[PDB]
C-alpha cells in the first residue's frame, strides 16, 4: 500500500543531537559511524547545509554535507581529516552521509532525500559541483576482484552491481574513482572509499 505517512523535513538544531546520534548508532556498524563531535560540528557551525526527516515526532533520516574547495583534496585524506577541508566560499558540495532507520529502508526514502538535497544544492549561489564519497557494501562477495574493476561492474540492465553505488547511479552519479585509506577502520573494502560526482548544471 501507498504509506500515507506524515514526514517533515527541516534543518537541523541543536535539540536534535541525541537523536542524531542514536540514528547514527542504528545505521552503521561501529567501525562506520562518525562520532559525536562530527554530528556536533554538523549541525552548529553549518545546520544550512544538513536535512533531518522526521516521522511523526521521531527523527528517522538524515542527510549531511559541507563545502570545499575542489574533489582533489580529498586525494590522500582518511574521513577523520574531511571536516577540515571545509570553507564557507567553497564552490563543491560534499554529501558526507545519508541515514535511514534500517526499519524504515526500501520505501523511497532514502531516494526522496537525495533528490531533494541534490535540488537544493543546485538553488545555492556560488555552487558549482555536487561530489560524495561512498562506499560498497557487496566487496566481499566479489574478492580478491580488484575493487578499481569491481566498481564498473554492471549486471543486465546495465546498472552496477552494488547496491550503495546503484544508488548514486541511478541518481545521475559518475563514479570517478576509488579513494584508498580514506576510511581506515573498513577492512570490507579494503579501506578505500568511492568518489562519485553529480552534474547539477540542468537542475
Ligand atoms: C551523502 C552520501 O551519499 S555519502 C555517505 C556514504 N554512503 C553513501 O554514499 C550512501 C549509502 N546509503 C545508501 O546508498 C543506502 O542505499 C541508503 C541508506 C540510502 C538506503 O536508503 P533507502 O531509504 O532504503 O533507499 P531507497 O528505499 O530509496 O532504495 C533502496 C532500494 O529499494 C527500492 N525501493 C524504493 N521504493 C521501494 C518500495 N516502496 N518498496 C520496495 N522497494 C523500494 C529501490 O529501488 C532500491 O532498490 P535496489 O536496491 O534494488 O536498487
Amino acid at each position: 500500500c501507498f504509506e500515507n505517512n506524515y514526514y517533515n523535513l527541516r534543518h537541523p538544531k541543536i535539540e536534535d543531537l541525541r537523536d542524531l546520534i542514536a540514528l547514527e548508532t542504528l545505521c552503521w556498524s561501529e567501525n562506520l559511524q562518525v562520532d559525536n563531535e562530527e554530528i556536533y560540528r554538523r549541525i552548529f557551525k553549518i545546520p544550512q547545509g544538513q536535512f533531518i526527516l522526521e516521522l511523526e515526532d521521531k527523527i528517522v533520516g538524515a542527510i549531511y554535507s559541507q563545502r570545499i574547495d575542489n574533489p582533489q583534496l580529498l586525494d590522500n585524506k582518511t574521513c577523520t581529516q574531511v571536516p577540515l577541508l571545509h570553507t564557507e566560499s567553497g564552490v563543491v558540495v560534499q554529501l558526507l552521509a545519508v541515514n535511514i532507520l534500517p526499519e524504515l529502508q526500501n520505501q523511497g526514502l532514502g531516494d526522496r532525500l537525495l533528490e531533494f538535497m541534490l535540488q537544493y544544492c543546485a538553488q545555492i549561489s556560488g555552487v558549482e559541483k555536487v561530489v560524495a564519497v561512498t562506499l560498497c557494501r557487496n566487496y566481499p562477495d566479489y574478492s580478491p576482484m580488484p575493487m578499481a574493476e569491481y566498481i564498473h561492474q554492471k549486471n543486465e540492465s546495465g546498472l552496477l552491481v552494488d547496491p550503495l553505488l546503484r544508488f548514486h547511479q541511478i541518481h545521475g552519479a559518475k563514479i570517478e574513482k576509488l579513494l584508498p585509506g580514506y576510511r581506515p577502520k573498513d577492512w570490507e573494502n579494503q579501506t578505500c572509499g568511492v568518489l562519485v560526482s553529480y552534474d547539477i548544471q540542468h537542475r
